[PDB]
């Protein structure tokens, strides 16, 4: 057995978390790691006797005591919210894992309202990419943050080519409708969608939703969605 | 209306380069960005008129002159491997974009050496997310780079927990069956499959893949599969 301790765990960003490791297994290596999402993985600090330590890829923020054979000891004595993750020890020859510690470092005043900042500036698509078969209508989302975006232009952009205007509505409207292209505009829930009817091949293509404040003179764009319609 | 120049540009990382734009429309407005998957379109620099130059959201590494109404240059004067892109030059007061100007900054001796030296230390799976019906083989892959990898263990691993051995291979053996579960090893090649037969719904887990040098005593792990058997 691997045995790791607590199994859960909240902090506050500045705070110190230790995670203990216990095992029976009588193995004289022992490893951390921690586990994210893109990373698989990471090889924060190892072990291959009691009284060693030796750093692994990833030890910076993080110290690690082998006190005994048993015991290995994940030492964070200054948690940043970046140490959010789940915590995995291992004792190996031939290894053997523990079942994880679920670790939440807590952002402070200055993380959570900068992370508004940060948003508010934003126009966010969905999806980034959409397969139709040609005849269905596509549907392209976008959301935004600032309520003072008025002017809302789509581009649509061809591979090899710069984006071109597509289609625009103002605030003032809920609906603008040109040719195939409709824009439906949800001021209240700051969110707008661009049907295009009977699709066809030839709209493949990456299209941009962009809010523009008409007064203060700045061009923001969302990521864009990729558009693929099928014979 | 809006024409850049050169369209596509070849450099060395030492270099320096110029990206130049002229526009027909008039306009005061003037914008260069860059175009890269997962970031969209970003703002380097901008113009408000002719003798004025403003940085946009991403300034670092290169300058921008604006000498006249219609014309706007972009200057990496030490051009690194970061700088390749897609870069359009965008006039307004309602925006137009040029075609584009795809950049390729090499790529030096030191570089290619560096970046040999960490896949030769990777181990590779694909694909990240499987999804198969119960009763169909399911085939996750690896391969990795290092010829003195010699021991491969298969983990598996359910939500909540640690991941577990489920079966492994030496690289003296060319195939490993246990149960449901087939290893096929190819050594010339450098590629390991593992085959789960008649798969089932509690077969869903992640799959990590792991290359262990037996003698210089490092364990290397994939990035893992996400495994997804459908009743």
């Amino acid at each position: 057995a691997v045995t790791q301790s607590p199994r859960n765990k909240v902090a506050v960003t500045g705070g110190k978390v230790t995670l203990s490791c216990n095992q029976t297994n009588n193995h004289n290596n022992m490893y951390w790691y921690r586990q994210d999402t893109g990373h698989g993985l990471r090889l924060i600090h190892y072990s291959y006797g009691a009284g060693s330590t030796e750093k692994g890829d990833i030890p910076d923020g993080y110290k690690a005591s082998r006190p005994s054979q048993e015991n290995f000891s994940l030492i964070l004595e200054l948690a940043t919210p970046s140490q959010t993750s789940v915590y995995f020890c291992a004792s190996g020859d031939r290894l053997f894992f523990g079942h994880g510690t679920k670790l939440s470092v807590l952002g402070s005043a200055d993380d959570a309202k900068k992370d508004a900042a940060k948003k508010d500036g934003q126009v966010r698509q969905s999806p980034q990419s959409l397969t139709v078969w040609e005849g269905e209508t596509a549907i392209l989302n976008c959301s935004y943050e600032n309520s003072a975006f008025d002017y809302f232009p789509w581009y649509q952009q061809f591979p090899g080519e710069g984006p071109a205007l597509l289609i625009s509505i103002l605030s003032v409207s809920d609906k603008k409708e040109d040719g195939r292209f409709t824009i439906f505009f949800n001021k209240r829930e700051k969110k707008l969608s661009l049907h295009i009817a009977d699709s066809q091949p030839g709209d493949s293509a990456t299209y941009f939703c962009a809010a523009i404040d008409t007064n203060a003179y700045k061009v923001i764009f969302g990521k864009g969605t990729h558009l693929h319609v099928l014979p």
